Protein backbone atom coordinates (compact mmCIF):
# COMPACT_ATOMS: atom_id res chain seq x y z
CA UNK A 1 0.00 0.00 0.00
CA UNK A 2 2.93 2.45 1.05
CA UNK A 3 5.80 2.73 -0.22
CA UNK A 4 9.00 4.63 0.82
CA UNK A 5 10.26 7.78 0.63
CA UNK A 6 13.28 6.57 -0.93
CA UNK A 7 12.77 4.46 -4.71
CA UNK A 8 14.53 1.09 -6.12
CA UNK A 9 18.03 2.70 -6.23
CA UNK A 10 19.62 0.50 -9.11
CA UNK A 11 22.78 -1.20 -10.39
CA UNK A 12 24.92 0.09 -13.45
CA UNK A 13 26.57 -3.00 -13.96
CA UNK A 14 24.11 -6.38 -15.44
CA UNK A 15 24.06 -9.00 -13.35
CA UNK A 16 25.05 -12.53 -14.82
CA UNK A 17 22.65 -15.78 -13.81
CA UNK A 18 23.41 -18.05 -12.17
CA UNK A 19 22.87 -20.18 -15.73
CA UNK A 20 26.22 -19.38 -16.04
CA UNK A 21 28.04 -19.05 -13.09
CA UNK A 22 26.92 -22.27 -11.35
CA UNK A 23 27.20 -24.56 -14.14
CA UNK A 24 31.03 -24.05 -13.71
CA UNK A 25 30.27 -23.90 -9.96
CA UNK A 26 29.16 -27.77 -10.38
CA UNK A 27 32.16 -28.57 -12.47
CA UNK A 28 34.53 -26.48 -9.96
CA UNK A 29 32.75 -28.11 -6.81
CA UNK A 30 32.73 -31.88 -8.41
CA UNK A 31 36.43 -31.30 -9.06
CA UNK A 32 37.23 -29.70 -5.67
CA UNK A 33 35.50 -32.14 -3.47
CA UNK A 34 36.27 -35.98 -3.09
CA UNK A 35 33.47 -36.79 -5.66
CA UNK A 36 35.37 -36.73 -8.30
CA UNK A 37 38.70 -35.54 -7.21
CA UNK A 38 40.92 -38.59 -8.30
CA UNK A 39 39.83 -37.39 -11.76
CA UNK A 40 42.19 -34.30 -13.00
CA UNK A 41 40.37 -33.90 -16.27
CA UNK A 42 37.74 -35.21 -18.11
CA UNK A 43 35.70 -35.72 -21.42
CA UNK A 44 33.10 -34.68 -24.42
CA UNK A 45 31.28 -37.73 -22.79
CA UNK A 46 31.04 -36.53 -19.17
CA UNK A 47 30.43 -33.00 -20.87
CA UNK A 48 27.10 -34.02 -21.68
CA UNK A 49 26.92 -35.91 -18.21
CA UNK A 50 27.30 -32.67 -16.57
CA UNK A 51 25.93 -30.65 -18.19
CA UNK A 52 22.70 -32.52 -18.96
CA UNK A 53 22.38 -33.50 -14.86
CA UNK A 54 22.44 -29.37 -14.86
CA UNK A 55 19.83 -29.12 -16.88
CA UNK A 56 17.50 -31.78 -15.93
CA UNK A 57 17.88 -31.41 -12.53
CA UNK A 58 14.64 -29.39 -13.32
CA UNK A 59 12.98 -32.75 -13.16
CA UNK A 60 14.34 -33.02 -9.97
CA UNK A 61 12.42 -30.35 -8.62
CA UNK A 62 9.42 -31.18 -10.77
CA UNK A 63 9.49 -35.16 -8.89
CA UNK A 64 8.54 -33.09 -5.76
CA UNK A 65 5.29 -31.70 -7.58
CA UNK A 66 4.69 -35.29 -9.43
CA UNK A 67 4.73 -35.77 -5.48
CA UNK A 68 2.69 -33.85 -3.67
CA UNK A 69 -0.08 -35.02 -6.52
CA UNK A 70 -0.79 -37.52 -4.09
CA UNK A 71 -1.04 -34.88 -1.72
CA UNK A 72 -4.48 -34.19 -3.83
CA UNK A 73 -2.49 -30.95 -4.71
CA UNK A 74 -1.19 -30.63 -8.01
CA UNK A 75 -0.08 -27.45 -9.51
CA UNK A 76 -1.94 -27.34 -12.49
CA UNK A 77 0.12 -24.73 -14.60
CA UNK A 78 3.09 -24.70 -12.68
CA UNK A 79 4.04 -27.97 -13.23
CA UNK A 80 3.92 -27.59 -17.15
CA UNK A 81 5.37 -24.38 -16.44
CA UNK A 82 8.64 -25.63 -15.08
CA UNK A 83 8.80 -28.51 -17.78
CA UNK A 84 8.28 -25.69 -20.83
CA UNK A 85 11.70 -23.99 -19.07
CA UNK A 86 13.12 -26.85 -20.02
CA UNK A 87 12.05 -27.46 -23.21
CA UNK A 88 13.93 -23.95 -23.32
CA UNK A 89 17.17 -25.05 -21.56
CA UNK A 90 17.37 -28.02 -24.22
CA UNK A 91 16.75 -25.90 -26.77
CA UNK A 92 19.84 -23.50 -26.08
CA UNK A 93 22.07 -26.58 -25.46
CA UNK A 94 20.87 -28.19 -28.47
CA UNK A 95 21.77 -24.83 -29.89
CA UNK A 96 25.07 -25.27 -28.61
CA UNK A 97 25.28 -24.95 -24.83
CA UNK A 98 28.45 -22.84 -23.49
CA UNK A 99 30.18 -25.10 -22.00
CA UNK A 100 34.13 -25.51 -21.13
CA UNK A 101 35.65 -28.54 -23.56
CA UNK A 102 36.68 -30.05 -20.08
CA UNK A 103 39.48 -31.84 -21.37
CA UNK A 104 42.30 -28.83 -21.29
CA UNK A 105 44.10 -29.13 -18.53
CA UNK A 106 44.29 -25.60 -18.07
CA UNK A 107 41.07 -24.68 -18.65
CA UNK A 108 40.30 -27.19 -15.63
CA UNK A 109 42.73 -25.49 -13.42
CA UNK A 110 40.66 -21.87 -14.25
CA UNK A 111 37.71 -24.05 -13.44
CA UNK A 112 38.73 -24.76 -10.19
CA UNK A 113 40.55 -21.31 -9.08
CA UNK A 114 36.95 -19.62 -10.31
CA UNK A 115 36.55 -17.57 -7.00
CA UNK A 116 32.95 -16.82 -7.88
CA UNK A 117 34.58 -14.64 -10.79
CA UNK A 118 32.84 -12.70 -13.56
CA UNK A 119 35.93 -11.89 -15.60
CA UNK A 120 37.46 -15.58 -15.19
CA UNK A 121 34.30 -16.68 -17.35
CA UNK A 122 35.31 -15.11 -20.33
CA UNK A 123 39.22 -16.69 -18.99
CA UNK A 124 38.18 -19.81 -19.30
CA UNK A 125 38.21 -22.37 -22.35
CA UNK A 126 34.09 -21.80 -22.90
CA UNK A 127 32.97 -22.92 -26.45
CA UNK A 128 29.50 -23.96 -27.57
CA UNK A 129 28.74 -27.74 -27.02
CA UNK A 130 25.78 -29.81 -28.79
CA UNK A 131 24.69 -33.10 -27.38
CA UNK A 132 27.47 -35.35 -27.00
CA UNK A 133 30.38 -32.90 -26.84
CA UNK A 134 29.59 -31.46 -30.34
CA UNK A 135 31.83 -28.88 -31.73
CA UNK A 136 29.24 -26.27 -32.68
CA UNK A 137 30.76 -23.33 -34.93
CA UNK A 138 28.97 -20.69 -36.82
CA UNK A 139 30.87 -21.49 -39.98
CA UNK A 140 34.53 -20.46 -40.37
CA UNK A 141 35.44 -22.84 -43.27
Amino acid sequence: MREDKIAAKKKLHQDKRVHELARVKFMQDVVNSDTFKGQPIFDHAHTREFIQSFIERDDTELDELKKKRRSNRPPSNRQVLLQQRRDQELKEFKAGFLCPDLSDAKNMEFLRNWNGTFGLLNTLRLIRINDKGEQVVGGNE
